[PDB]
């Protein structure tokens, strides 16, 4: 008489989220989301066609690193920050990731499946 029921879609710390608009718009780096769900080879985008994804401008990336990131793990210095992930940063809708994280994303995986 043991009730079995457990869902596990997210793994690890939550992906890096940041604010891009003064209106409270928060986005997350798809790279983090991908590793978070362990999806590679664009599996996240290919698996979630209805998921909002876009590239960040040089200015956006700069704000992304400073706003989203700070010191990060591994050997880091105070005089310098990060100039590796500033080559290409994929932003995603915080609400989209949150839903998938909450387990709601059927419309994201199948575009709409109305």
């Amino acid at each position: 008489g043991s009730m079995m029921m457990a869902l596990s879609k997210t793994f690890g710390q939550k992906p890096v989220k940041f604010q891009l608009e003064d209106d409270g718009e928060f986005y997350m780096i798809g790279s983090e989301v991908g590793n978070y769900l362990r999806m590679f080879r664009g599996s996240l985008y290919k698996r979630y066609p209805s998921l909002w994804r876009r590239l960040a401008t040089v200015e956006e990336r700069k704000k992304i690193v400073a706003s989203s990131h700070g010191k990060k793990t591994k050997p880091n210095t105070k005089d310098h920050g990060y100039t590796t992930l500033a080559t290409s940063v994929t932003l995603l809708k915080a609400s989209e990731v949150e839903e998938i994280l909450d387990g709601n994303d059927e419309k994201y995986k199948a575009v709409s499946i109305s």
